[PDB]
């Protein structure tokens, strides 16, 4: 069955911008500016819409090696972005796939929101874990603040 989380974070950094970096150069950024979790992406398949296999590596010492994620709608109107840890890391005989959801929402204040679901699919019925998604949301926020801090640093960038 499936297990449904939901969270939502702030951003300093306008909607379009944060998405076209923090989303759409994910790959090029991430290793970058937050070298101590994502030591790696590498381009399996695809050229960049649904379908498309990334493999994430981990730096030595993480819970997990790598994920492989496919990319699975990518709206350049919304901001909205879905992609599926389909392989690795959690991925095994207890957990299918797990299916997410970024929406990135512009505020008046010329910063956004970032509204982020995580649905877990599982082999019958393994309990998700409390520690398991907590891990998920803090190295979001870990390379949503690595981001956010390159792009306050770098004005020019992703204009
Ligand atoms: C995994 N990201 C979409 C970041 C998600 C963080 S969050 O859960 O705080 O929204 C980026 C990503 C990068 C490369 C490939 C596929 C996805």
């Amino acid at each position: 069955g499936v297990f449904n989380y939901e969270t939502e974070t702030t951003s300093v950094i306008p909607a379009a911008r944060l998405f076209k970096a923090f989303i759409l150069d994910g790959d090029n950024l991430f290793p970058k500016v937050a070298p101590q979790a994502i030591s790696s992406v590498e381009n399996i398949e695809g050229n960049g819409g649904p379908g498309t296999i990334k493999k994430i590596s981990f730096p030595e010492g993480f819970p997990f090696k790598y994920v492989k994620d496919r990319v699975d709608e990518v709206d350049h109107t919304n901001f909205k972005y879905n992609y599926s840890v389909i392989e690795g890391g959690p991925i095994g005989d207890t957990l299918e796939k797990i299916s997410n959801e970024i929406k990135i929402v512009a505020t008046p204040d010329g910063g956004s929101i970032l509204k982020i679901s995580n649905k877990y699919h599982t082999k019958g019925d393994h309990e998700v874990k409390a520690e398991q998604v907590k891990a998920s949301k803090e190295m979001g926020e870990t390379l949503l603040r690595a981001v956010e801090s390159y792009l306050l640093a770098h004005s020019d960038a992703y204009n």
